[PDB]
């Protein structure tokens, strides 16, 4: 899920 990628992470 995307608190992996930090261009996402801020908030999955």
């Amino acid at each position: 899920g995307c608190c992996s990628d930090p261009l996402c992470a801020w908030r999955c």
